[PDB]
């Protein structure tokens, strides 16, 4: 009589919680999307085989466009569940399709799963210190995305870090790396120029978290934007001014330059 | 020779990660902090039945002025766990944990679980809108702290909202009530009088999540700041102006009154 909108965590089938777990266990049938994020150490069938279920994966037109026709119609004679990557109300819309399920007299409840929103905090820069996020959209035809930078700008002339989520085509497999968002940044500096993104601007690039060695990385630009920072899915994160035991963080774990241990106060 | 960070999750004991279990499981020594805040849905009785673990709880002299001769000592020649609530490193004092871990030589690795910074995500607003977050610390003696006031109003000010973490007691297990924090931020607008938060200022209580049956409303000021919002913990959230859909799920969801569709969007 119910649907569950549950989130499978960060990289593989285990990130999902207990609470997850045993209620998918125990659902009649199980829906899923796959293309809000990647899920870069499993595969459907790692899924499937620990929840103990058949899992009919839908596409974003299955989602966007028929959710009250594919999936509510099930809940009211079923316990019903829709997995998602990561948490399944962070950066995505699925948050309205709870309003869906109730205008459709179905009663919906949430269980959440690790966001990259903030396992950010294993780079080791304040949680509170980030301000808006944004993402990277890639260009396409003569329309090319720049909202993002302007919240860059924002940020940084509050002393605040801001995290970029990077752009995703899961139909076509392509995931945006950290190299290609720091590519579209620099062009858009080229355009603004604003001094909000160049060469000696210090980032941080997090990649695969989640897994039990995830790619961690901080420098400036011009260092790092030809660097092999490994398999997707990469997230981006420009810092703001640095407290003194971030920089120390990102030298020690990161790798960083030591010379940003020096913060200008 | 490894010490592992694992987060608890969000409300009882299931809010772990399967991955985070499994791991605690062939962990020889368990170890536990609670003073960055606590588990209000479950007991460390219940947390121990379900790892199969004895766990020893640190406080927080222990883990900030011992860590390295209380649990570092043991992960050279044993697998440890270190369970922390929420997810590992959120908490700002966490990280350099794991650079002292590096000066002794132990490999450190981070298991991660649901954030209540990410959890936030259940109340409809959009995670990009979130900006700089705060604290709301218990006025004692003299001292009248109030830079979470003045964070509001720089985050509304750009049109973002604003996650305050309530004050909390660990030890004395008390927990601050968004009651008590609307109180607070009352006094603090009477007294800084920039017209941030008053009866008219809408705002949005969490309340348990993680739990299947989270306490989530949407109101005025006015009419929120005496309403019994259930158990603790409670978390207090400042929205900047609100798209549609956000405003749409808060009435919907979070019982709302239709006065917001057409006051703050
Ligand atoms: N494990 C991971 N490591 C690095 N970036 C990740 C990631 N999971 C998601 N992302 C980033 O976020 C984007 C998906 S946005 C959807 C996020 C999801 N609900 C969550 O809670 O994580 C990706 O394109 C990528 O840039």
């Amino acid at each position: 009589m119910v649907l569950y909108f549950i989130g499978l965590g960060l990289y593989d089938e285990r990130d999902i919680t207990v609470k997850g777990l045993e209620i998918a266990k125990k659902c009649d049938m199980v829906f899923a999307e796959f293309y809000t994020s990647l899920m870069a150490g499993t595969t459907l069938g790692r899924i499937q085989k620990l929840i103990g279920k058949e899992i009919r994966v839908l596409s974003r037109e299955d989602v966007e466009l028929n959710f009250e026709n594919i999936v509510l119609p099930l809940a009211k004679e079923n316990d019903v569940a829709f997995l998602t990557p990561g948490d399944p109300l962070v950066a995505t819309t699925h948050a309205e399709l709870r309003i869906r399920a109730k205008r459709a007299g179905v009663e919906s409840y949430v269980i959440h799963a690790p966001s990259i929103y903030s396992a950010v905090g294993i780079t080791g820069l304040h949680i509170y210190k980030f301000g808006k996020s944004a993402t990277v959209a890639y260009p396409e035809g003569n329309w090319f995305p720049t909202s993002y930078y302007d919240v860059i700008k924002e940020n940084a002339e509050r002393g605040l870090h801001t995290l970029l989520f990077l752009d995703i085509k899961a139909e076509k497999r392509m995931y945006m790396t950290a190299n290609e968002a720091m590519e579209l940044l620099l062009k858009v500096e080229d355009m603004k120029k604003g001094g909000v993104f160049t060469d000696d601007t210090l980032v941080v690039v997090l990649a695969r978290a989640g897994s039990l060695n995830p790619t961690i990385r901080a420098g400036y630009v011009k260092d790092l934007i030809r660097e092999d920072f490994g398999d997707p899915p990469h997230i981006l994160i420009v810092p703001g001014k640095l407290h003194i035991v971030e920089a120390e963080y990102l030298v020690e774990i990161a790798g960083a330059p030591r010379e940003i241990l020096r913060v200008n106060v």
